[PDB]
């Protein structure tokens, strides 16, 4: 039963829309590839390092599969639209889209990408209301769940098509600026620990939402954290036990040997 190595890895499929191009990579394949690589090895220290079942069952994480960087955006027919295009929906005045709506869109054209791979992750820049910084599904063990680590089909029908839940999405711009890269790490370990199984920590429980003196709030706060607190960028034991429900069961079915 001892984490079986040859699938201790999520895969990823990142991609990286025209806005991260423009204003993170700076209009460059390079430099927009390498932020990316050198940020998910970071949220993979993380995951690497927390223990599940505070016992053996530790060591998994994730890793980049494939990288699309979409450079322009996309071309769209009136009444279309496409989670690249140039103008945010729904209402097309603002910097952003609806996350929500973001994370569907997203999920319909990513469809046939994401079925190849244990999770596909957009990085967007854009000012959603409210401070919000991402969105992802929770993942589940149930046998039919729906939503988090490997893909597994449903049928919308609002697109006509099979479509997979294994999906997140990272914004690296909040309140008119350029977000610092401590935050963009703990915003994208918080909507992969949606995907590995996480729920917020319940502001109740004392022992998962610990006050300052007590380290701090842990990654999956439903308010962002600072990040300097110690437990800021670590998972509470309220995720670990989900991640692991999910984990112990969804890792023999999609994850892999590091590649
Ligand atoms: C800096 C930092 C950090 C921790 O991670 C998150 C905290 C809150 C959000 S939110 O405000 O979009 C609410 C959660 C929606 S998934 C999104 C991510
Ligand atoms: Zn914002
Ligand atoms: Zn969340």
């Amino acid at each position: 039963a001892d984490p079986d190595p040859m699938k201790n890895t999520c895969k990823l499929l990142v991609v990286a829309d025209h806005r991260f191009y423009r204003y993170m990579g700076r209009g460059e394949e390079s430099t927009t590839t390498n932020y990316l690589i050198e940020l998910i090895d970071r949220v993979d220290d993380i995951y690497r390092n927390t223990a599940w079942d505070n016992a053996g069952f530790k060591g998994y994480g994730i890793q980049i599969e494939q990288i699309r960087i979409l450079k322009s955006p996309q071309e769209v027919k009136p009444g279309e639209k496409h989670y690249n295009m140039a103008k945010s929906y729904p209402n097309e005045e603002k910097d952003a889209w609806d996350v929500k709506m973001l994370l569907e869109q997203f999920s319909f054209d990513i469809a046939e990408e994401a079925s190849k791979v244990c999770l596909a992750h957009l990085f967007t820049y854009q000012d959603f209301d409210m401070g919000t910084l991402g969105l992802a599904y929770v993942g589940s063990p149930r046998a039919n769940s729906h939503g988090g680590v490997c893909p597994k089909a449903y049928y919308s029908p609002v697109g006509k098509k099979n479509i997979y839940l294994n999906s997140g999405l990272t914004s690296t711009k909040n309140y008119g600026k350029t977000i610092l890269t401590k935050e963009a790490d703990l915003v994208t370990t918080h909507e992969l620990g949606h995907n590995f199984g996480a729920e917020h920590d319940p502001d109740g429980l004392a022992e998962c939402a610990p006050n300052e003196d007590q380290g701090g709030k842990y990654v999956m706060y439903p308010i962002a954290v600072s990040g300097d607190h110690e437990n800021n960028k670590m998972f509470s034991q309220c995720s670990k036990q989900s991640i692991y429900k999910t984990i112990e069961s969804k890792a023999q079915e999609c994850f892999q040997e590091r590649s």
